[PDB]
């Protein structure tokens, strides 16, 4: 006679507090524009992940990621220096899982057509300006979380000699993770290029887009 997820949530045993909630609800609860969990993961990756081969491409142990997620959902105190989290790929995996589990992607669906128009622009400086305009129209949690995440990712790129990542391979990872445009009505191959190109531009032109 094992209780349901409804039961466990009612009873109060399983919170499911963070993962799967809108960015706006997570941020409203913490009184933030960037979720604490995102900043924690970023900090751990900067501390001990910048030189690691295939950082963000390599997968951590999903069973350990799932326990990381659970602890965070239980709103327990998280310390990423604990030996349990020693594989930095569990941290990167949990960060990506957070973005994948948002009910709406970091790049809102209402903005996707506008961002696509933006990267289609005839030359790179037009593109930069169009995309920067759009970031200024976002709800502050989406803009501020983009700034923090892309700002972090520029540091991955800078250490490419040590981590073997590039703007292109991070765009392959973060395109689908942040824009989730594969299945929007239209052509899938095309939507996949659109989102990877948008992620690449936000990364490679971070300074001009975000200051």
């Amino acid at each position: 006679m094992r209780p349901s997820l409804k039961t466990l949530q009612e009873k109060g045993l399983i919170k499911d507090q963070i993962f799967g909630s809108h960015l706006h609800k997570v941020c409203e609860r913490e009184n933030s524009t960037v979720p604490w969990f995102v900043k924690q993961c970023i900090e751990a990756v900067e501390k001990r992940g910048l030189d690691v081969d295939g950082i963000y491409r390599v997968s951590g142990n999903l069973a350990t990621i799932q326990k990381l997620r659970f602890i965070v959902n239980q709103e327990e105190k998280l310390n990423l220096d604990d030996s349990q989290w020693e594989d930095i790929h569990v941290v990167t995996g949990a960060l990506k899982m957070f973005f994948r589990e948002l009910p709406e992607p970091l790049f809102p669906y209402s903005f996707f057509e506008q961002f696509v128009e933006a990267i289609k622009k005839q030359d790179n400086n037009t593109r930069i300006e169009a995309v920067k305009s759009l970031v200024q129209k976002l709800p502050p949690p989406n803009r501020d979380t983009m700034k923090v995440l892309f700002g972090h990712l520029t540091k991955i790129v800078a250490k490419a000699s040590k981590n073997l990542m590039s703007t292109q391979s991070l765009g392959i990872v973060f395109g689908p993770t942040l824009l989730r445009a594969e299945n929007e009505t239209g052509n899938m191959a095309i939507h996949m290029v659109y989102q990877n190109q948008i992620a690449e531009l936000m990364l490679s032109e971070y300074s001009k887009i975000f200051g």
